[PDB]
């Protein structure tokens, strides 16, 4: 029998979505496949819903939870920010300053309020927008950051976040993956089951640039970047790439604010982090789509 493969959209700080989500999967799949399936959250854990804190309690407990099941947490924007903003972030690798990926965005200073608290001047930029205050709704930053301080018990953009988050939660973002690779799993086709590669990625992979570079920077975790454009690009991430375009990998992202499926490409994010908007995941090979709003039982 084929392993199930579940891929889980963007939560953004809502527990409660992504509790029912978790309770409604277990009666949608069997008791067997479900313990040993692959999990996939495809990023954005943090940001907009009010329990960032309770969520990343949450998928910490998920490995003593569920044993037999591989559990991957994918990097989004929003939580490469957050962990900017911490400090988490390796020191670029080719030798540059973490103050260097300002420059580029330095015009958008004044209307997105980057902090200029302490410890700014060694912060990726991603960071000192995440803990910004925008001038005006956006909830403290640019990145709706202010409900991931409230639920950690601090006041938006305030330096105490860092003590207030927990040892184990700083360890769950330095565990993040900006990408995840596998080499075979299987999907539903119009012609039957197929055996696929799968890349997961928050928000996609970019055209014209060699996929392979691509996948490499992504493995690497490269600081240098002041945009990561496969955690944070709209129009221009949400093909396939020419490379991989022949209907033998699937292309899994979050991100776009849309639940979207084009063969291939699959886009799970229904929820966009609004509160009134269900969080939907996909389970392979079947291409399910479950739900926190779902009332599902066995
Ligand atoms: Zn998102
Ligand atoms: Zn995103």
């Amino acid at each position: 029998k084929p392993r199930t493969v579940i891929c889980v959209g963007d939560i953004h700080g809502y527990i409660s979505k992504l509790n029912n989500l978790w309770l409604n999967l277990q009666s949608a799949i069997d008791p067997s496949d479900f313990s040993s399936a692959l999990v996939i959250f495809l990023g954005d854990y943090c940001d907009r819903g009010p329990e960032t804190r309770k969520v990343i309690d949450f998928l910490i407990s998920l490995p003593e939870k569920h044993p037999d099941q591989t559990h991957v947490f994918l990097a989004g924007n929003h939580d490469f920010a957050f962990s900017g903003f911490l400090g988490l972030l390796p020191r670029p690798s080719d030798g540059s300053d973490l103050k260097d990926t300002w420059k580029e965005y330095s015009k958008s200073e004044e209307t997105e309020g980057w902090y200029t608290g302490e410890g700014f001047e060694d912060m990726h930029l991603q960071g000192r927008r995440w803990a910004g205050k925008i001038k005006a709704a956006y909830k403290g930053s640019i990145y709706d950051a202010g409900s991931t301080f409230e639920s950690y018990g601090v006041p938006h953009g305030s330096s105490d976040l860092m003590k207030a988050v927990p040892e184990s939660h700083k360890k769950f973002l330095t565990n993040m993956v900006w990408v995840h690779e596998e080499d075979d799993v299987c999907i539903e086709t119009e012609e039957g089951l197929k055996h696929c590669k799968l890349i997961a990625v928050h928000a996609g992979l970019e055209k014209g640039n060699n996929v392979e570079e691509q996948l490499k920077l992504l493995r690497a975790k490269d600081t240098s970047i002041s945009k990561i454009q496969h955690l944070s690009g709209r129009k221009n991430v949400w093909d396939i790439p020419q490379e991989l375009d022949d209907k033998h990998t699937v292309v899994v992202s979050g991100h776009h604010g849309k639940l979207h499926i084009d063969g291939m490409r699959l886009i799970i994010d229904e929820g966009g982090g609004f509160p009134d908007k269900p969080v939907a995941a996909i389970v392979l090979p079947s291409k399910k789509i479950i739900r926190d709003t779902d009332n599902l039982s066995s």
